[PDB]
């Protein structure tokens, strides 16, 4: 269960850090 969990939160941080670098270029096209 845990390394499920595990496995499923890295997947849900990997997805967040790949918006906010998204973001951040979307700013930087705005810059």
């Amino acid at each position: 269960e845990k390394e499920r969990q595990n496995r499923l939160a890295e997947e849900r941080a990997r997805r967040e850090e790949e918006e906010n670098r998204r973001k951040a270029e979307d700013e930087a096209r705005k810059k």
